[PDB]
C-alpha cells in the first residue's frame, strides 16, 4: 500500500526533525493554559506530535500536505515569538531538514504520490492546473490593491477576523489547492474564488472598497475563464475520463 510506505517516510522525517537541537518546544502542542493568549494570536496550531498522529491517520497523501502543516510550526512561531526569535530559527531548522530529506527522496516520493492519486500524473490535470494558476497570478492577483486577499488573514493583525469569518479563503490557499491538483473543473475552483468575495461582503460590508476589489477579482476570473472556455471544457472532459478510468 503506497500510503503506508509514504507514511513511513514522513514519520522518519519527523524523527529526524525531533532530534535537531533545541526543538523540544515544538514536540507537543502549546499549553494554552500556560500561554493564555496563544489562541487569541494563532489560528492553526501545529506541533510534531500532532503532525505524527496525522501521518498515522493517513491524512497526507503527498509531500505537499505534510509540508504545509509542518510550515505552520514556523509561521506560528514567527507570529507569536517573532521572526528572528531563537524559537523561530529552531523551527526553521526543522523545515530546512525536511526539505533536504524530501529533495533526496523526490523520485521515490513522486512514484508513491502518483500511485496514491494517478491524476497527479495526468497531463490534462496538469495542464488544467497550470492554466488556473496563471489566472490567479497574472489576472486575479494583478487587480489593483488586491493585497488583502492574497494570503490568509493573520489574526495578530486583525484580531476578530475569524470570529466573523469561519470559512476563510484567499488566493494563496487557492494556489496551494491548484498545486495539489484539488480542482478537476471550474465549478470547485469558482466555489473557492466566490468564498473570497462572500467573506469580504460579510466582514467589510457590501459597499466597502475591499468588497469592490474582491468583486473585481471575481469578475476578472470569470472574464478569463470565458476567454479560455473551449480549451478548459476539453481539459475537463479528459480529466473526467481519466478519473473514471482510475477505477
Ligand atoms: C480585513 C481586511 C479586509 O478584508 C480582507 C482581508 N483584510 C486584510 C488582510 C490582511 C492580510 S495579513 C497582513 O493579515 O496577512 C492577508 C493580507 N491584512 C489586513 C490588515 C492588516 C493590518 C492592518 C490593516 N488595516 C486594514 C487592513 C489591514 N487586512
Amino acid at each position: 500500500d503506497p500510503m503506508v510506505t509514504l507514511s513511513s517516510i514522513l514519520e522518519s522525517i519527523i524523527n529526524d526533525m525531533r532530534d535537531l537541537p533545541n526543538t523540544y518546544p515544538f514536540h507537543t502542542p502549546v499549553n494554552a493554559k500556560v500561554v493564555k493568549d496563544y489562541y487569541k494570536i494563532i489560528t492553526r496550531p501545529m506541533d510534531l506530535q500532532t503532525l505524527r498522529e496525522n501521518v498515522r491517520k493517513r491524512l497526507y497523501p503527498s509531500r505537499e500536505e505534510f509540508r504545509e502543516h509542518l510550515e505552520l510550526i514556523v509561521k506560528n512561531s514567527a507570529t507569536y515569538n517573532g521572526p528572528k526569535h531563537s524559537l523561530t530559527q529552531i523551527s526553521q531548522s526543522m523545515l530546512d531538514l525536511c526539505d533536504e530529506k524530501l529533495k533526496e527522496k523526490e523520485d521515490k516520493l513522486a512514484r508513491l504520490e502518483k500511485a496514491i492519486n494517478p491524476l497527479l500524473d495526468d497531463d490534462d490535470q496538469v495542464a488544467f492546473s497550470f492554466i488556473l494558476d496563471n489566472i490567479v497570478t497574472q489576472k486575479m492577483m494583478a487587480v489593483p490593491d488586491s493585497w488583502p486577499f492574497h494570503h490568509p488573514v493573520n489574526k495578530k493583525f486583525v484580531p476578530d477576523y475569524y470570529k466573523v469569518i469561519v470559512n476563510p479563503m484567499d488566493l494563496e490557499t487557492i494556489r496551494k489547492n491548484i498545486s495539489k491538483h484539488k480542482y478537476q473543473s471550474r465549478e470547485s475552483f469558482l466555489d473557492d474564488v466566490n468564498l473570497i468575495l462572500a467573506n469580504s461582503v460579510k466582514y467589510n460590508g457590501p459597499e466597502s472598497q475591499y468588497t469592490k476589489t474582491a468583486q473585481e477579482i471575481v469578475n476578472v476570473c470569470y472574464q478569463t475563464l470565458t476567454e479560455y472556455d473551449e480549451h478548459l471544457t476539453q481539459l475537463e472532459k479528459d480529466i473526467c475520463t481519466a478519473k473514471e478510468a482510475a477505477l
